[PDB]
């Protein structure tokens, strides 16, 4: 499966600063049973988006963590104030399988502020856009897509899980 | 490397016709020794971006014309008008390597009347932006991707290659 991200308040360059992985430089990670490769389709002052992809042969979640693990402790020495706050983002998740459907996908997202579309064809792809910081974005989609489908949930469910109308399910 | 294709004319979407890939359905291909994916980190009626990258263990050529090879030909069923005219086209190759430096790049691709920027770091990000055909845009690429590491220049060289200013280091 695939993650973008998508930030433009220009220098929209500086979600390689917030994602600490730097634009200019694609690479590629070993994982257990597959790889993941990242790199940025965009990089300019007006737009930047962060690519992702998911090669095999829960797993996108462990991506995440070893890819943009320092973004997720919501630390940014170049932009500590950017980490710190709301920032316009957009995110997409592309074949995604649910069994639960798209009513499940809606019912995870939108109590966190996300306008959210889902597609299907069964995998989904879901588009998210919100003003929510880096940290929070990363944490949403490191927790929801394996559900979708303690410790984990304690570090990364906190500041939103508890006001979560179906922080039970979740658990 | 990685290749990426925009387009910005809106419907954006309809560059999916014309590379006869839908938008909506990633997509891997096995090859001699190594994977093609491709996807499209962006597909709404304002921007669309194709993205081809490749994973190994004249490849990229390899991997462009298995991969868009009926947009090669110059056909497009579903609007023939927009593969039969010069689009406003940016094309992105990342993490090409190149012995000759950014002299040669500069020398292969200006001359089509790209506006050329190239980036180091050996292997280079080259960024293309004109008016060209979709078909020439991938045409480009696939002959001289490998000139910067005779059937082939012949059906690809066409109507490009007879003025070009370096026609004989390309042949």
């Amino acid at each position: 499966m695939i993650l973008t991200i998508t930030y433009t308040q220009p220098p929209a360059t500086d979600l390689g600063y917030l994602l600490h992985k730097n634009p200019s430089r694609p690479q590629t990670f070993e994982l257990n049973h597959g790889k993941a490769h990242i790199f940025y389709p965009e990089a300019t002052s007006e737009r930047c988006t962060v690519a992702l992809l998911l090669d095999i042969d829960s797993f996108m979640s462990v991506a995440i963590s070893r890819v943009f693990g320092t973004a997720m402790s919501g630390k940014c020495k170049e932009k500590p104030e950017l980490a710190a706050i709301k920032l316009p983002l957009k995110a997409k998740i592309m074949m995604l399988p649910c069994k639960g459907g798209e009513e499940i996908i809606y019912r995870l997202f939108e109590p966190l502020g996300y306008k959210v579309d889902v597609e299907g064809y069964r995998y989904y792809t879901v588009s998210l856009e919100g003003e929510v910081r880096v940290r929070d974005l990363l944490n949403h989609i490191y927790v929801l897509i394996p559900v979708l489908d303690i410790d984990k949930l304690f570090q990364h469910g906190e500041g939103w899980l508890v006001d979560h109308p179906e922080k039970e399910l979740i658990t």
